[PDB]
């Protein structure tokens, strides 16, 4: 939505920055990435939002509410419905403050959040394996000169 998108997750994402040490746009531009601007909804069976934007599943260790997909696959000329749970946030804040608390709490993103801008950050994420894609820095640091742009 146009430039909305920060109007509703910049200052979740300030707070979840300042927490973390994780810069504000490297953030926002993962979401922005990840969501395509938040056009990407994971709501629950009632249409209700999960405020899930990086679209993250649920486990066993996720104690809160839930919502279910389900997809298809056309696999063997048979269609498999598969499931899946996504975590139901409360707001954007505790989205976001679960993705940096786990980026906290892993010593393989120490360089994330000790990093001293987003682009580095970026460089940081790639090394790390995140995405699993190894120019994945390239994408996202587009993404983040957009979000500049914009502030
Ligand atoms: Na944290």
């Amino acid at each position: 939505d146009s430039k909305d998108f920060l109007a509703r997750l910049s200052l979740p994402a300030r707070l979840a920055s300042e927490q973390s040490g994780v810069p504000h746009h490297l953030i926002l531009a993962q979401a922005a990435l990840e969501s395509g601007w938040g056009q990407r909804q994971i709501l629950r069976e009632n249409g209700e939002p999960s405020y899930n934007v990086f679209g993250v599943k649920a486990t066993a260790s996720w104690k809160g509410p839930v919502t279910e997909i389900t997809t298809t696959e056309y696999e063997n000329g048979e269609a498999k419905k598969v499931k899946a749970k996504f975590r139901v946030y409360s707001s954007y804040l505790e989205a976001l403050s679960d993705y940096v608390a786990l980026l906290t709490r892993n010593p393989r993103y120490a360089a994330v959040t000790t990093a001293a801008t987003a682009e580095q950050g970026a460089v940081a994420l790639q090394n790390a394996g995140y995405a699993t894609d190894p120019n994945y820095a390239r994408k996202l640091t587009s993404m983040i000169q957009q979000l500049k742009a914009m502030s």
